[PDB]
């Protein structure tokens, strides 16, 4: 897997719909290792391809796959407000669901 | 190594240089035969290079205007027809066209 990250930020959508554009997919670490690679190549806070859109509490990928490693900042996921349902990367690493509709950076992952 | 992906959309160079850019790549430059020919892989039609001659005609150079060396024309071309072509393609059979920077062409996009 190569990893590239977005100069802008955007939402979840767009986001997707930049990857998607080059053939590729929202980042989804699998193990620790391509969680700090991803890490390494964003610059802020950015969005991965996981999300609990389809049933809440349940994170998967963006092609249905339910994730097994997952790195969750402390307290996290809370679904906080009207819900998070996306997935965001901070700068320490860990992560953080937020709404979908919120803009952050966007890492790409091709193979 | 030098990473080569191709858009599946069609856009003119300026939207093609500001897409690679997006995720800090650069409009695709072959430096010799087998950049052209990864590229031919990724390129399902007709795709877009990083190279111009819009300073100078028949001056191509890259897009950060570093006058190439490696060159692979396909007969007839550089031809710059009608108004001018001064943006480069990659055909389908790896050779290069020269074709107007405002018509649109899918895009391949390089990283290192
Ligand atoms: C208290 O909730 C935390 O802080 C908020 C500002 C949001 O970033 C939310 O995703 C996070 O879990
Ligand atoms: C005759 O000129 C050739 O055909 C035209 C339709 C254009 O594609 C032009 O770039 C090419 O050199
Ligand atoms: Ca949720
Ligand atoms: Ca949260
Ligand atoms: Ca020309
Ligand atoms: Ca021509
Ligand atoms: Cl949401």
């Amino acid at each position: 897997k190569y990893f590239m990250s977005s100069v802008r930020r955007m939402p979840l959508n767009r986001a997707k719909a930049l990857c998607s554009e080059l053939q590729g997919t929202v980042a989804t670490p699998r193990n620790a290792e391509e969680n700090r690679a991803i890490q390494n190549v964003a610059k802020d806070v950015a969005f991965l391809g996981i999300t609990d859109q389809r049933t809440e509490n349940v994170f998967e990928d963006l092609t249905g796959n339910r994730v097994r490693y997952t790195n969750w900042n402390e307290g996290e996921p809370n679904n906080v407000g009207s819900g998070e349902n996306c997935v965001v990367l901070l700068t320490n690493g860990k992560w953080n669901d937020v709404p979908c509709s919120d803009s952050f950076l966007v890492v790409c992952e091709f193979s």
